[PDB]
């Protein structure tokens, strides 16, 4: 699957994974502002950080 792996609001990017079927997209609002990360899988996090898995191409755009 061609998911996304670009942190912050920098120049987007695309890549393929060899194993995981679903991806995700996490983000939060720190003192610095708002940040967003991606990755192939569906982990969890401690209260305070948002995250959501998906099974669509560039779903974590």
């Amino acid at each position: 699957l061609e998911c996304h792996n670009q942190q912050s609001s920098q120049a987007p990017t695309t890549k393929t994974c060899s194993g995981e079927t679903n991806c995700y997209k996490k983000w939060w609002s720190d003192h610095r502002g708002t940040i967003i990360e991606r990755g192939c899988g569906c982990p969890k996090v401690k209260p305070g950080v948002n995250l959501n898995c998906c099974r669509t191409d560039r779903c974590n755009n």
